[PDB]
């Protein structure tokens, strides 16, 4: 059983595959980085609560897209809606604001999730995000945008182990190929996801498999613990 609820881990667990329409293709930062890929950092901050540092890497290894994470939490109460299992299983709609790091040849990111809490609360979990590519090649620097999200969360009724069934679809919205890592995306691409976790001391790993397509926006994911 994972130490905190699976929702809060959904934005640390590949925004390369978000759709950006065809006349915001030059705005697509994410694909334009790859085959070598970026590092992706974040800090989410969940008010009245702890504190996730994320560090993954998102690159190619052959065929498949990869994320592997780092992610460190501090700071947690006991009987806080985290520690606590106290989230729906559920996840909002959300728009990640993206704004050029010119100095950084990336991007940055801001958004605050909204986690359902049982008791009809809500959990705000605000998240600060850097991406910075890994190659020397050019890469997109987007105006400033955002990606809608959507997000539906369900089970295996076959698996035993402490799980998540992802299907989500994102679209960037608020303005032949841009990059040549774009057109690694024109199909269906395997998808690999590893975590290695602590919070507040609370040690576990996730790895999930499954599939993109950015053409749609869409990935389709299976998640263990």
């Amino acid at each position: 059983k994972l130490p905190v609820p699976w929702p809060t881990l959904v934005t640390t667990l590949v925004q390369c595959f978000s759709r950006y329409p065809d006349h915001m293709k030059r705005h697509d930062f994410f694909k334009s980085a790859m085959p070598e890929g970026y590092v992706q950092e974040r800090t989410i901050s969940f008010k009245d609560d702890g504190k996730y540092k994320t560090r993954a890497v998102v690159k190619f290894e052959g065929d498949t897209l990869v994320n592997r994470i780092e992610l460190k939490g501090t700071d947690f109460k006991e009987d806080g809606n985290i520690l606590g299992h106290k989230l729906e299983y559920n996840f909002n709609s959300h728009n990640v604001y993206i704004t050029a790091d010119k100095q950084k040849n990336g991007i940055k990111a801001n958004f605050t999730v909204r986690h359902n809490v049982e008791d009809g609360s809500v959990q705000l979990a605000d998240h600060y995000q850097q991406n910075t590519p890994i190659g020397d090649g050019p890469v997109l620097l987007p105006d400033n945008h955002y990606l809608s999200t959507q997000t539906v969360l369900s089970k295996d009724p076959n698996e035993k182990r402490d799980h998540m069934v992802l299907l989500e679809f994102v679209t960037a919205a608020g303005i032949g190929s841009a990059s040549q890592g774009e057109e690694l995306f024109t199909g269906v691409v395997p998808i690999l996801v590893e975590l290695d976790g602590d919070v507040n001391g609370h040690k576990f790993s996730v790895r999930g498999e499954g599939e993109g397509d950015a053409t749609i926006g869409k990935l389709t994911l299976k998640f263990i613990s």
